[PDB]
């Protein structure tokens, strides 16, 4: 088995977290492979 | 099995190297398809089968069906906990975008990492999970955009 986990954190919110991306709106397809595109 | 963020590892390359991000919950591990392909897992001496994928969802679950079963209200900042590889867990707060497909509306996020954080959690104020980053777009810019990818619980 080549592939294995490693434990990176808890999951949590944290108050006071760096605020930062854009939220654009995009016209967008998915085939039948689960690829997006534009 | 404990509960929490987890990255996903290969040696079969040059060194170790991370090829994605994964969620510890309810027992069920969950990331996302291409991550692992529908390959079996070791953790520690412990061995994770896959029990259910969809390439077309690009979600896979280990050890039992998917379990992460919150949405994004539409409305409210999300925080990305982020796993990048070699790089401590980060959590970055966002307002997502919108993916309008001919079959309804997904939340997106546009923040750029390496493909190697494909499978990071995506969180609402409550700390539930929402869905994972990893499957997108590249967009003009050579910027990635996510969709938030949420399984069926
Ligand atoms: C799922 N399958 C069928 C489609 C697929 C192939 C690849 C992907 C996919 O979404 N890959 C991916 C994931 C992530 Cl988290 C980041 C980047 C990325 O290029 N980020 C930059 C900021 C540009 C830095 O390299 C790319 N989906
Ligand atoms: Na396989």
């Amino acid at each position: 088995v080549d592939m294995y986990i490693e434990r990176a954190g808890d999951i949590t919110w944290e108050k006071d977290a760096e605020v930062t991306g854009n939220s654009p709106r995009l016209d967008v397809a998915l085939d039948e492979s689960g690829d997006f595109s534009l």
